[PDB]
């Protein structure tokens, strides 16, 4: 029945918020709709893989928040392999390279592809990472997708291919369904294009030894009996003077504040007393997740390594189930893994397969693209797709579709009365990882403390100190990559010499 | 507890699935989540209106259903007033007009005009209304906004400002926000761009005598207690013998089968067990309903029409609250009154001033557009913001963003093991409207009576006999429409 806080959600935001809360002295607790916590991260533990994430898992330098809790409840990273060569395949045939971009050696596919990534940044500073709906050209920008976008900056195929890719491994979601504000804020809050595409300096360095379920399994482990497992909250009354939550299960709960700590459509699940107000009523009938499923192939060595093959793969084309791998082996070099994504339309469609018709295509790719016939023997395949999860709705994250961001997006986390918004969607850095989980459900918790006067205005939003295991490179551009014209400049260019 | 058909939702098309199965002698419950029936209709009543609709209202020539099941419960039809001129109102001025369309006189915006509705129509030929998806350009079609769309056929402002508007009044949603293959088939299935936007031998012909909230009140009269009102629906089991459905005041109920008679998203505030089925799980949280709130202006008089206007008036521009209008007076031409329509971001926007903010709006426009001081005397005034209803979403209807008609569109009503689904967004002909809610609630009834062994497949869809009260005249094309160039042929040809 009775305490301070409830929070709906038992992901690494829900926790995250409950944690702080607990840790305050306040009396919490956690209504979680599954058998689990964790949402969105599942490391599922047996004898053929001793542990591997299904769901969220790398982290790299900027993180410094999932990394800060992660290490005080005794949690270690190790790194992504990648010190053999990156694999770009290209019309059926693969390019080995060493860096974080393909090489581009035709000049013209060269400028192409230099001014589109610069322009992913340039476009982005001039969106609050806080407020996107405030850049100069908010409208503009929202009344687009981002396939009108691409079409219109890139006078390549090549560079238009690339960029497509980058979206659907990014959001989970094709150019055409989402806006092209909500994408370009989207990876100008990751911190940029290299940041967030890199293994080395970026978002894929690192991944938790054990898995990242062991973030929220080990929270409630310090909460104990304040998490409640299959509780699906369905009902919340705020017309009286403390709130009432119900789960399904017929039990009721009552508190000063909420914390919603859920995907911002999942709220739908619930029924409101008095109603939302209307543009929250109507915002989370509008903001859907991707889709994806989840690969891992294992292997008796990583074989890749001989061949001088990190294990990354970037994969151009219809015909590939998975346009990204990285090499999934432990630390320890043993249960040798490849790691792939089916995203977006390929998730869609290949979903209609049975587990060994899927694995069968995966091992027929990865032959391909690694020239290795190796490929085609794996030991063991663990797979999840998270398109059939009725408590995510999808992942990675909730994509903006267009027009959307910019009439609903500053309700996101607006507090309904005692109602508060925490869950990854509601970040302003990092949104859409465990990073941005962290940040919102710790920001959430000191919204409802300092509406109980226990801290100042001041210590709602905290900054984060860097960590010192894991610090970050500065991201560097050369002179001629800032200054080497576009495609369009270099033929108003070639205009201008001659008249 | 026990029956054989629950059906979820007192809406129109969840009322004429209940009466259909109970006309058939099974035993249904109806479970609605308000405190009446009706949903998207909605007739407030008292001593200043007499009666008004708030939600759904128009009714005319091919809906065919509504119109036989509003006859068989005793309702009449009246004509909406469209004797005197309409007015479109351009840059500031209004340029009075008969017939259905607004006239255009410079040579080329006529061009451009013309291919752009002959082409909506042209593209939509294409268009399977019972399979959209597909289309021969499926594709290419739905992965474009509206908008796009807009853009590269308008060579003209003029014909996208008209354009835009139409899209605006059509699904209450911005070019920008909607699908071109879906918003193509809405108007396809509708039978056309003409018949969507007429009232004379179009959808806005008519209106019901005493309101459109008497359908769904009369079939609730014939049910008695079958029909529970305030019983949300929470939970859906299906992993039992019987299917189990939960209200949100703990009462169980027991069924054979299960009609979902409500808006598509709004079947996320239903948990599932077991979960549903991946592509509708993720079907549900794609499909918006559009933003609109319907306001009603009253007068002394009709004054409009001593200036020989009916009360139509088609208004550009962003400044303006309302971009159509309609006379809203009774046929007993007492209660004058006239109509309009706050539509997409106008909804979002004006929905932060108070009810007398807005009325000033509308009459200071309606002024303006009329020519008439006397639209700035109203004697009374009703409104309905249907964005803030938790158990509609919004009006009139969903929409599709782009990708999701093709990717997701079949999904829609695809039986979940014993969960058959009505409401107006599952019709093949005028989906939208009061009639595609007839439609697909009786044709969600027939799948389950075909379930049960009751009726052959045959029969599950169903062709409907002409109202002999409302009968329609067919749309023709003159030869120069047909063959009249587009701006870009026109310059090929030079
Ligand atoms: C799915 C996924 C995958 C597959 C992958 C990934 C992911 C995912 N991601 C994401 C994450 O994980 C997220 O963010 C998180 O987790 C979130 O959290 P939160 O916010 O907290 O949420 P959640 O989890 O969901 O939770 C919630 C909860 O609640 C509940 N519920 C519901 N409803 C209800 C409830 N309860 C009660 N009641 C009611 N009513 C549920 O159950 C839950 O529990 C990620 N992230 C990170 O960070 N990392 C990673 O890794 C990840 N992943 C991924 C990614 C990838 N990427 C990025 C890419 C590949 C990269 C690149 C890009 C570009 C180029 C190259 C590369
Ligand atoms: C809102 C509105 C307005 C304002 C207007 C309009 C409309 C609307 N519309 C629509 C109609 O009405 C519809 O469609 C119908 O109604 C539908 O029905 P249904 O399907 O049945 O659905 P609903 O109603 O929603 O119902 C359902 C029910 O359910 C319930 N729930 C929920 N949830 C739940 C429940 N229960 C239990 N549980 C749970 N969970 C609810 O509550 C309900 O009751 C329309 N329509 C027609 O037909 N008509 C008309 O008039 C209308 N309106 C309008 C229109 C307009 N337009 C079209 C325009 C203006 C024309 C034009 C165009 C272009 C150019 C020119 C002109």
């Amino acid at each position: 029945n009775k305490c301070d806080v409830v929070v709906v959600g038992g992901g690494i935001s829900g926790m995250a918020a409950a944690k702080l809360l607990h840790d305050s002295g306040l009396n919490v607790v956690v209504l979680e709709a599954r058998d689990r916590v964790g949402g969105r991260t599942y490391t599922l533990r047996n004898q053929k893989v001793k542990y591997v994430d299904l769901g969220g898992s790398y982290v790299g330098p900027t993180q410094n928040r999932i990394l800060r809790l992660a290490k005080e409840l005794g949690l270690e990273t190790y790194k992504v392999n990648e010190v053999e060569r990156l694999i770009h395949h290209v019309k059926g045939k693969s390019y080995p390279f060493r860096g974080p971009f393909p090489p581009v050696w035709n000049p013209i596919t060269y400028l192409d592809h230099n001014n589109f990534w610069r322009t992913m940044d340039d476009m982005g500073r001039e969106i609050p990472s806080d407020a996107p709906w405030k850049a100069p050209l908010a409208e503009e920008w929202d009344n687009m997708t981002m396939k009108e976008l691409l079409d219109k900056l890139c006078w390549t195929e090549s560079a238009k291919q690339l960029a497509t890719l980058f979206v659907n491994l990014c959001v989970t979601a094709e150019t055409h369904e989402v806006s092209a504000l909500w994408f370009l804020w989207y990876v100008k809050q990751c911190g940029g294009t290299t940041r967030i595409i890199s293994t080395t300096n970026g978002g894929q360095e690192r991944k938790f030894v054990g898995g990242s379920g062991q973030v929220s399994e080990r929270i409630m482990d310090l909460l104990g009996d304040r998490v409640k497992l299959e509780r699906p909250v369905i009902y919340i009354d705020q017309t009286r003077e403390n709130v009432l939550v119900e789960t399904l299960n017929h039990e009721m709960y009552e508190a000063k504040y909420v914390i919603s700590a859920i995907p911002p459509t999942l709220g739908m699940k619930i029924h409101f007393n008095p109603p939302l107000p209307m543009m929250r009523n109507q915002m989370i009938t509008r903001v859907p997740l991707g889709s994806v499923i989840k690969c891992i192939v294992y292997y008796k060595e990583p074989f890749w390594r001989k061949k001088d093959y990190c294990g990354t793969m970037i994969i151009d084309g219809e015909e590939a189930p998975v346009a990204y791998t990285l090499d999934d082996t432990k630390p320890e070099g043993n249960y040798a893994a490849i790691m792939g994504f089916i995203l977006a339309h390929k998730a869609r469609k290949l979903a209609r397969l049975t587990k060994e018709e899927r694995l069968k295509k995966l091992c027929e790719l990865y032959a391909k693209v690694l020239g290795s016939l190796e490929a085609l023997e794996p030991v063991h395949y663990e797979e999840k797709n998270w398109c059939e999860e009725q408590y995510s709705g999808g992942c990675y994250t909730t994509y903006f579709p267009p027009g959307i961001l910019t009439q609903y997006g500053r309700v996101l986390r607006q507090p309904v009365d005692r109602i508060y918004f925490a869950g990854t969607e509601t970040a302003t850095h990092w949104s859409g990882y465990m990073e941005g989980a962290v940040e919102a459900g710790e920001r959430a918790a000191r919204e409802i403390l300092h509406a109980m006067g226990k801290i100042p205005e001041d210590e709602i939003w905290q900054s984060e100190p860097e960590s010192v295991d894991v610090p970050a490179q500065p991201i560097t551009t050369t002179f001629l990559e800032r200054h080497l014209p576009s495609v369009p400049g270099l033929l108003r260019l070639i205009g201008l010499t001659t008249i």
